[PDB]
């Protein structure tokens, strides 16, 4: 189906939910087309429309079956976010990204490093340099967002498609 199933990783506190439910707007209970953490809705990309499942269960048993089952959820697209304003965070996302690679299912699949949380500019303590160093070194794709601010979470999610369009030729 036409459906573009991104999956949600990283590190506790670094905005996950509030990205996905900004992402997600508030959505009108007349429209007939979901339960624990998931986020699904339509979206006019480059032209065509898609649609988009958000999910969004890393700390309710995703990251756990990780560690004990070996096993990720699966994906047309991985969003690895870490929060610029938390070092620790961006090390377990990098951690997260080398880990995901060794699933060899994943190695035709967009992968995304996003650091969080743009708008703390005095909390900061990621440097943009260095994500991006990282997705170089890494083999990913990057993108700074804010979810408190809305800034590039549109455009978070039409690369995200456009990526997984790129895929399936
Ligand atoms: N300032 C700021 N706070 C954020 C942003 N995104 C999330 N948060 C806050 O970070 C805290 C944890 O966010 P949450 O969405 O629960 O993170 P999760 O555990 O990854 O799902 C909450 O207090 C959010 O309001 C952001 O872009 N900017």
């Amino acid at each position: 189906n036409t459906y573009y199933r991104v999956v949600l990783i990283g590190e506790q506190g670094v905005g996950k939910s509030t990205l996905a439910n900004i992402f997600a707007g508030v959505h009108d209970s007349m429209d007939s087309d979901l339960g624990e953490d998931t986020y699904e809705r339509t979206l006019m990309v480059d032209g065509e429309s898609a649609t988009i499942i958000l999910l969004d269960m890393w700390e309710n048993k995703g990251e756990n079956e990780w560690l004990h089952d070996h096993c990720m959820q699966v994906g047309d697209a991985y969003l690895i976010v870490y929060s610029i304003t938390d070092r620790a965070s961006f090390e377990k996302a990098s951690e997260l990204r080398i880990q995901l690679r060794r699933a060899r299912q994943t190695e035709d699949i967009p992968i995304i490093l996003v650091g969080n949380k743009s708008d703390l500019v005095r909390c900061r303590e990621v440097s943009v340099s260095e994500g991006r160093a990282c997705a170089v070194v890494f083999d990913c794709k990057f993108i700074e967002t804010s979810a408190a601010v809305q800034h590039n979470v549109k455009e978070l999610f039409e690369g995200i498609v456009r990526q997984v369009r790129l895929r399936r030729d």
